[PDB]
């Protein structure tokens, strides 16, 4: 098994993308809008990815709401989360969560990119996707993300906290080519880091920035800092579930490695599934040539992590149209009640 997320081009599997798959065993798949036109196309896909995998495979999807939904071809829109943070709707969270299991469960989705658990210390702070944070501070984000991420479950859909360590307060930095958290790790447990520790039961996984956190390692970001992740992610946050990295593929990371090299800095610093999410096929080779060169007792804690998330994951909900209906139905009326309460 290859231990990353790929990405998948279109509609179908193509042909490379098959040859891949069969050769090399990924443990799963992340979706895009490009890869989402019909629910028999969607389910298709998903079947596909399943079939040509020994294992079960990951399949994963930012389905946030607001402005990161993936399903606006199928006309399944969702709130965003500062919106139902806004609107103050205990049952719009609810909803958000078990709307979101039904529909990915529907579609042969297992595993969600939410909730997102960065906190919007300031209304200041420009945010180029505005809507993603469930609160202005630690204990709101908590309880809202909270809710959420247990409804999400609740339906038999994985959850994913992100960004480790806590986006919220990465700044921009004239030394840095990435963004840089300055914070003093114990201030960092009160506020940003908190609601990772916090809602640890309802996070099946976490996802890791690519963030300079550099009073705890100056030389490397978040994803590729075994002092960050075995340290800080491990030992004293005490996360045991998979943890993914940010993508390797777009971004200012592209700047400082390739997405072979990242991918297995990121499993040597501990973290399990990196994300290759556009264009995987150039590089998953390198990637799975590299992987002998690991610690084989860190290789099989990681794969023991990855197999529990596996056995967890859910199948597809048998083809009934009126259970779809159901979701189109229920996330319509969720977005109305944010309309109607502005
Ligand atoms: C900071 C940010 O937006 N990171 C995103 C993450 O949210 C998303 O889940 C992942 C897969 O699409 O791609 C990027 O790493
Ligand atoms: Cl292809
Ligand atoms: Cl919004
Ligand atoms: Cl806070
Ligand atoms: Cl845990
Ligand atoms: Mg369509
Ligand atoms: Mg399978």
């Amino acid at each position: 098994m290859l231990p990353a997320l790929i990405g998948i081009s279109g509609h179908e599997v193509g042909a490379e993308e098959e040859a891949a798959i069969r050769r090399l065993q990924p443990a799963g798949f992340i979706l895009f809008s490009r890869n989402i036109d019909s629910v028999e196309q969607v389910r298709g896909l998903t079947e596909s990815l399943r079939k040509l995998c020994l294992h079960h495979p990951v399949i994963a999807v930012d389905q946030e709401g607001g402005r990161v939904v993936r399903t606006a071809s199928l006309g399944l829109n969702l709130p965003s989360p500062a919106s139902l943070a806004r609107l103050g709707s205990v049952g719009g969270i609810v909803e958000l969560g078990a709307v979101t299991a039904l529909a990915l469960r529907y579609l042969g989705v297992n595993l969600n990119f939410a909730p997102v658990l960065d906190i919007c210390h300031d209304p200041s702070a420009a945010n180029a996707l505005p809507g993603r944070c469930w609160g202005d501070n630690a204990q709101d984000v908590i309880s809202r993300g909270g809710v959420y991420a247990s409804n999400l479950r609740r339906g038999g859909v994985q959850s994913c906290g992100k960004h480790f360590p806590g986006m919220g307060r990465a700044l921009a930095d004239p030394h840095f080519s990435l963004p840089v958290i300055g914070l003093d790790e114990r201030e960092l447990f009160k506020t940003d880091l908190l609601p990772f520790l916090a809602l640890c039961p309802a996070l099946s996984s976490i996802m890791s920035a690519h963030i300079m956190l550099p009073q705890i390692d100056p030389d490397y970001p978040a994803t590729l800092s075994e002092r960050v992740i075995r340290g800080l992610l491990r030992d004293r946050l005490g996360f045991r579930g998979v943890v993914f990295t940010d993508d390797l593929c777009m971004g200012a990371i592209t700047t400082q490695y390739s997405p072979d090299d990242a991918a297995f800095l990121s499993l040597k610093a501990g973290c399990d599934l990196p994300l290759i999410c556009h264009d995987p096929l150039p590089w998953l080779d390198g990637l799975a040539s590299r992987q002998e060169s690991l610690n084989a007792y860190d290789r099989w804690d990681s794969f023991k992590r990855v197999e529990k998330l596996s056995d967890s994951l859910c199948f597809p909900f048998p083809e009934k149209a009126s259970l779809w209906d159901s979701c189109l139905r229920r996330a319509e009326a969720l977005c109305r009640l944010e309309e109607d309460g502005r």
